[PDB]
């Protein structure tokens, strides 16, 4: 036949692995000692195209992103990750 060639090999790495395998742990540990951070991005955005830097609020005490809806009907129940249990 005409033949059958391929693509060389890709990237491999150990260290690469446990590295992110370590990283974890120490987020654990550092949040035990006292408390860092919560998330990568405290406050309420992802809105499209380009945005300002993320500037801490200023004596506010809430989201980034400012309330727009004036009559903000009750509700509950709005979590990605919600306390699951099992017997």
């Amino acid at each position: 036949g005409p033949g059958g060639p391929g693509g060389e090999p890709g990237k491999g790495g150990a260290a690469a692995a446990a590295a992110a395998a370590a990283a974890a742990a120490a987020a654990a540990a550092a949040a035990a000692a006292g408390g860092l951070a919560a998330a990568g991005g405290p406050g309420q955005g992802w809105a499209p195209g380009p945005g300002p830097i993320t500037s801490i609020p200023d004596s506010l005490g809430g989201p980034f992103a400012s309330v727009l809806s004036s009559l903000q009907r009750p509700n509950g129940a709005k979590a990605a990750l919600v306390k699951s249990s099992m017997f």
